[PDB]
């Protein structure tokens, strides 16, 4: 059952016990905001974040593929996803996650400088 408000209030539980780097209380509130705006991209970014903290990559990757499925022009899906792709050392892959960012903005600072990351 959507409820997009309580999903808001989740993320902000979620969002504050990620800073006090508590994760596996965050997922919690995580989860719950997934599960109650489950077509709301920025929800998966952020789980996302906290899946690679935790080095849950494969569920990380699923959120950030969940991210750009659901709004192909959010870019920190595509951040997200390199993010990820960096912290598993798989640098190919992550400089191209990082040049999809780019086609969807040339702009984007963080992920101009996620390739320079990238080079090995």
């Amino acid at each position: 059952y959507i409820n997009p408000e309580l999903a808001q209030e989740e993320k902000n539980k979620g969002n504050e016990y990620f800073k006090k780097g508590d994760y596996p209380t965050a997922m919690r509130h995580y989860n719950e905001a997934v599960k109650r705006d489950p077509e709301n991209a920025i929800l998966y970014s952020n789980r996302a974040a906290c899946l690679t903290k935790l080095m849950e990559f494969q569920r990380a990757l699923d959120d950030c593929d969940t991210c750009i499925r659901l709004d192909s022009k959010f870019i920190k899906g595509y951040i997200r996803k390199a993010a990820c792709l960096v912290a598993m050392r798989e640098w190919s892959k992550a400089q191209r996650a990082y040049e999809d960012a780019l086609q969807v903005d040339p702009s984007n600072e963080e992920a101009r400088e996620g390739v320079r990351n990238c080079l090995r």
